[PDB]
């Protein structure tokens, strides 16, 4: 009742060199669970899973861009 | 239909929007998705209801 | 305040075909004027002409699946 | 190109807690360097500087909400 997310679901199946952006979004009200939103090089965007290893080198690479 | 707005909604005050993404409909997705920034910075995924984002992009176009 | 315009100029030359996303980003602190940046296939970004009425074409294009 | 960078300048501090969304942006066409654009309760955008350590709290922060 209190998951009004955009990140339904996630997916790990992407190349962390095909991200443009990440957005991460703190959990409320709406929806009480954290969220990482994904855009690709074609305006693709996408949800990551909260706790999978594959984040946590997306955003290395987005830093040493 | 690897989509990202699967449920999308409509109880949303176009005042509050700050931004509106228009995506195109793709291998990865069946249909268009309208991807909506709020002030608070939250994110939604509306209703794919002519009105709705038409007022909508409105007030975007005209602020 | 910390934000400028994203969009330094506009283009006019672009197929409606070619864009893959649109963010329309209403005016604020960040920008006196909206912006319209279009995502092409390619992953190139752009910005559109307000007066110009290409964009409510790339809309069209977009919106119909 | 059409796009510059959204980040003018930079707010070198911040708590963690006003924070509501982090957008990490790659460097690329638009811009030289990554940006950290961070949202505010608010509403209110300011980015930060590229350092490691600082922002990986801000991350940590929403990841842990």
């Amino acid at each position: 009742g209190d998951l009004q997310c955009l990140c339904v679901k996630t997916t790990s199946q992407v190349r962390p060199r095909h991200i443009t952006s990440l957005e991460v979004i703190k959990a409320g009200p709406h929806c009480a669970v954290p969220q990482l939103i994904a855009t690709l090089k074609n305006g693709r965007k996408i949800c990551l899973d909260l706790q999978a290893p594959l984040y946590k080198k997306i955003i290395k690479k987005l830093l040493e861009s």
